[PDB]
């Protein structure tokens, strides 16, 4: 279809649920649906949700409720404390399992107060529109030049869960120091990165074409992240994924 | 916070003013601000003015003259002499505060003789961007509203910060510096400083541009020798 | 001489001309045309038509028809086979001529069966043998007028980056074919897809010879053995780096 | 005393032992005495023997047999199944010990059968050594690694191994257990690494995660290797291929 | 059996010959055979000799050279027009066979001619080149491995011992004195620049540089250099070869 | 001439000498020359000498020292003060010819003290008190390390050794603490793996000078040089863009 057909659906699809509530990450996706709420449905008619939990920076929440905030929106901050569950606090394989089923608890009780007919995320190819309209992400890009939007979320970052192994168990401590590291190395100038955390060993993961970059700073690196508590500071020959 | 709110501060700000002078750099903040007071004062109530200067490459000015004619504006030029004053020319730690004073008594001059109620610039002299509450994620949001694609992205400093207190600036030493810093950003870092020591070039990268940098050491050295350096070198501290 | 009067011309020439047919690139220029067309003549009134050929890519295609959409204009694409002429088969210094020879009458008789009375170009201050007008150029328009007169229409998406035909990859008196040119096309698509848009997989039979901008030669070397393996199983013997860098 | 003096003493002891063998590494020490040996008591009466076993690279065993022939020796390769002794096999710190014990023990088999009066290491100025019977000639002559490199040059000795070969048990914590199955790893790994331009390289095993330790003036080198690296040592068996910040310790 | 058997068989067959005639590389093979030679039968029945042609440098040359003087043979260099054979000017796969019936075709006439029994040489599309030249490998007709050689090299005392330039142009190409000079030209500057392992493969116009991958981010800082020293010596394209060396 | 011809001049010159004092730097020259001394002459007639000096490391003095023993001569140190001399102290163009008469002028004393013939150093083809013999044989740079193979010659100093003064422009007064200062840190960049570099003063700035093939290798380096440099004394810490010499 033409980009101006899915947007159709989008619109529709949204007057269709007249009131809504739109759980908002600050990426592209939840951007371009949280606006698109908005000019469909108006401020007073949708709500924005920001999650805070343990598994996310400070610095994403608050550059979310920024936006939320710039873009018009009525936005809500809900804590989240993932940690209680233990099969999240033990990280095992179904841990996103129970993550995501919290995420939506509070978010379907949310829009009970509100009286929304539906909560909405952001996922591609719960209401997922943009799925229902068929938006890839190409798409995504289009519409949201075309809306104006230009501040999002670059760092499409994910849950810091990510950076510990199978059956390790989540402490308040070994999640600062894994953010600690990974908000360093951002600090020198590498968006993109993950510190896997192995116990006394830090493997860091970069784009492959950032390798050759990153030598001037392996001494610091080290050092730096010895610092924070690991015995050994490695990087990953594979790179990032 | 919404952007809405902060465009009619700026739109209610400029209707406050009627006839404004705007200090245009063309970054994307100066940028802003003359089409806004071009769209809500219209042409003839509004002057751009752009200086014309040696601290101050002649790119930045022919991009900036464009600009401004480009976006609807009646452009004026001025040239301010900074090497007159003997404050900035002998590059003391106080010459930026007599270079501040010198360009904006000139933009006062130019507004108070064109009949304009206030000179403006693109900070965030009023800087109605700051009173606004503008960041630069706001900025960039309004930008695209208005349809602005077009300005100058490499981001200016005065060639004083290439000089060494004590130094005596001239129009030579200040040509070197400057054909020396525009041959580094064509070969692809747009971050660079060729800070001044007499004899020596010292260049100043961003560290995680050094590695690429490398296969150039050999034409730059030679490029930067021909230009009047004896010896050229790379501060291994980089950038700042 | 102000913009104003140089869109004025414009507006004119488009109301005498009622009925276009549009060559539309994705560019700024073809843009321009395609929205001052629909805004003065209606879209019933206006054919944009993207070329579609083996010497350009089926993303710069898909792009250009999806910008055309984008902007409101009825859209076709037609399909050129550039091969079909023995100066671009056969890569002589003056192929490009009897490609745009081919173009331009392609696009006549596209005007012709909907009736247009004139073809459009970007084109600003073989086009001549076929009749295109350039209207940007008859009404003074600079890349600064275009860049004033777009943002005036809220104009902000385009093609930044400008198309060059695979023939650049081929030396002179080189034979295209329908083989060899989908050899330099995923090689360079490869390369892009390793964080290198700037590219060029020149082709010398057995030798690809890779330009890329020298500041990316030191992030590159990470990827040679990836880059020559994937290369060599695209039918090349030697996979080389040039050492002047792209465009030397 | 003089260099002189001290090469008297070593011939002498020679003359009085008749038949010696040697137990030859490829080193400047073991080549001295290797090549005193062979000078004074000629290459009938002289057998080198050089240890083959897991923890040792191959590489360097071969060049050790190399290098004892091209002096002139009878050279015989003997091989040794170090993890047959759990005090080594356990990575203790006196697992090196028990390595020295089981390999002149074995040197004490191939002296008895050879008919030899003496096995003589190139020991210079401890304990297993001294309890197997072993002589150290250079040590009772007082030589110290200076002498080493002045009788050396004076016979005209150029070949040996500057690299001096360490266990491979370096590559495991203290404690973790060596396998033929762990050990093989670590070996293909460095091996592969050395074939790629780096001879001086560790892969520091963790289990799932391999550490590479390179000389960090080596680092940006390396960087062409990354992607044939890591497949080939997740081929060995790690899950993780990784290059340690620190460099060489 | 032991290496003494192996020289021994050696010493006899020299002593049969009483005056040889020998073909001087200067590795580790051709010395050893030269050295056994003079000791065996003396400076004046023993003649090295060294070819001396366009396809290697004269470094190779003069080094050759001395390493036989060094040894004490009387030596004696004899120069070949390899190029005028034209399966050797066409860079036919084969033309390494071609090459060596010339050589050995000239230290035929050489050794006819100072009246040698034979020739010797230092080994381990028709007839062999040796066996069509007459000439006797007495190494390996001794049976003697890489590591009999290095052992009686040392037994002897033997402390100085030691590519055509065909290899750096695909077969079928027509070789010629000017694109011979053009890529010893180019390797020499790019050995002079720290790369002592090269090859500069000549594709007509295209130049590929072959360098061991670890040395590829050192060479980083020549490209500018060696692109432009290499297109004044006649290429216009200068290139790397992503694969390296080898 | 054949290299067996220009060892038997050698061997023939230094018999008629009987007794010689070598100039010993530690370079494969004079080790060359000072291993044939001894062969000819026998240890009891030669006498080795190193310089000891402000101006050369103390790291190679050591080296030169032991390496002396190692070929089997007697070695003596002696002390040379170079910055005595006006020319030297005040990096004058002329200060190397004031620095190479005061070192011959040393060395001739030596030599006329212990009954010595002739001061021999190891200067090569391509003083009047000094013999150089590789010279008067006609021996080049590969004459010399073909010799030195087939005497069986391995330890040697093998980068070679200059004259600190090269650091400092011409008209820079020379102190101990400038000299230390540059000293340092050539000996800290050595140490990391860069055997071949210079560290040229220019005040506040240093300005390094590497073999252009191992620029690459030394940016995992740059911060740690930088912090050691600025430690010493230096403002600002370079890289010079065309590398060493």
């Amino acid at each position: 279809a033409t980009l101006a057909t899915k947007k159709a659906t989008l619109v529709a699809a949204l007057k269709d649920l007249q009131r809504v509530t739109v759980a908002f990450s600050g990426g592209i996706d939840s951007t371009l649906v949280l606006k698109m709420a908005l000019d469909v449905l108006g401020r007073d008619n949708v709500t924005a949700v920001v999650a805070n939990s343990e598994l996310f920076t400070d610095e994403e929440f608050d550059k979310a409720m920024s936006l939320a905030e710039e873009l018009g929106a009525n936005v809500q901050g809900t804590t989240l404390d993932y940690l209680s569950d233990d099969h999240i606090k033990n990280n095992t394989p179904d841990s996103w399992y129970y993550a995501k089923k919290m995420f939506y608890s509070r978010l379907n009780d949310i829009a009970a107060n509100n009286g929304s007919a539906a909560v909405l995320d952001g996922m591609i190819k719960a209401r997922s529109l943009l799925q229902e309209a068929d938006f890839f992400k190409t798409d995504v890009r289009a519409l949201a030049q075309e809306l104006g939007l230009t501040n999002w979320n670059k760092v499409a970052s994910c849950s810091v869960s990510s950076r510990f192994p199978y059956g390790t168990t989540l402490t308040h401590d070994n999640i600062a120091q894994v953010m600690a590291a990974e908000k360093y190395l951002r600090s020198l100038g590498f968006p993109t990165v993950r510190v896997r955390f192995h116990n006394d060993i830090a493997r860091i993961e970069l784009p492959e074409a950032r390798i050759g970059d990153f030598l001037v700073f392996n001494d610091r690196v080290n050092r730096q992240l010895q610092s924070l508590g690991f015995r050994y500071v490695t990087l990953d020959l594979g790179g990032f994924r």
